[PDB]
């Protein structure tokens, strides 16, 4: 059972290769996840200098297998059931009145470590917009619940949710997330009934960190059944 792989604290490594309007950047992340508490503690670093986009816009792209599914919902945890082979997570994130991200990631175990290797491509972003202009507050913003539905055709799941980033000069920047997850292996997975994940994140900085970075804390819990 893939759930047995998350009984304790699991180390995490994240790799993101990004490209926004043709400007390449790379982010390396590490930390740990405790599915018993739906708790994620991560630190992310840009290895290519100042990012061309705000950190809050990459939060969702930068491991839902660490969601806490209560006992009465364990049958609906697709993410852990796909482990250790893992799953492919793909998203299109439409930023209202701005560009969009298209992301493809492989979430799988490499040894005792849960790894998230991501490719991100952003296009049609406006230099005078909130994203390329770095006009978003540094926080998790209003995070709508992640509504998950089964996709038996792909033996996986789909998800939909909006992120609302506060704009420093007042207002909000909507980010419409459209998500699809498919298992990497051919083994059996758990196709869930309709449910959602509740998220709460806290973004902070490391005083000793010289590079553009993000210290990240998240609690994710399933509900709706």
């Amino acid at each position: 059972k893939g759930e047995e792989l998350f009984t304790g604290v699991v180390p995490i490594l994240v790799e993101l290769d990004g490209d926004v309007n043709g400007h390449k950047f790379s982010v390396s992340g590490e930390g740990e996840g405790d599915a018993t508490y739906g708790k994620l503690t991560l630190k992310f670093i840009s290895t290519t200098g100042k990012l061309p986009v705000p950190w809050p816009t990459l939060v969702t792209t930068l491991v839902q297998c660490f969601a806490r599914y209560p006992d009465h919902m364990k049958r609906h945890d697709f993410f852990k059931s796909a482990m250790p082979e893992g799953y492919v997570q793909e998203r299109t994130i439409f930023f209202k009145d701005d560009g969009n991200y298209k992301t493809r990631a492989e979430v799988k175990f490499e040894g005792d470590t849960l790894v998230n290797r991501i490719e991100l491509k952003g296009i049609d972003f406006k230099e005078d917009g909130n994203i390329l202009g770095h006009k978003l507050e540094y926080n998790g913003g209003c995070e709508d619940n992640v509504y998950i539905t089964a996709d038996k055709q792909k033996n996986g799941i789909k998800a939909n949710f909006k992120i609302r980033h506060n704009i420093e000069d007042g207002g909000v920047q909507l980010a419409d997330h459209y998500q699809q997850n498919t298992p990497i292996g051919d083994g059996p997975v758990l196709l869930p009934d309709n449910h959602y994940l509740s998220t709460c994140s806290k973004l902070s900085k490391d005083p000793n960190e010289k590079r553009d970075h993000m210290v990240f804390l998240e609690f994710v819990t399933a509900a709706g059944i």
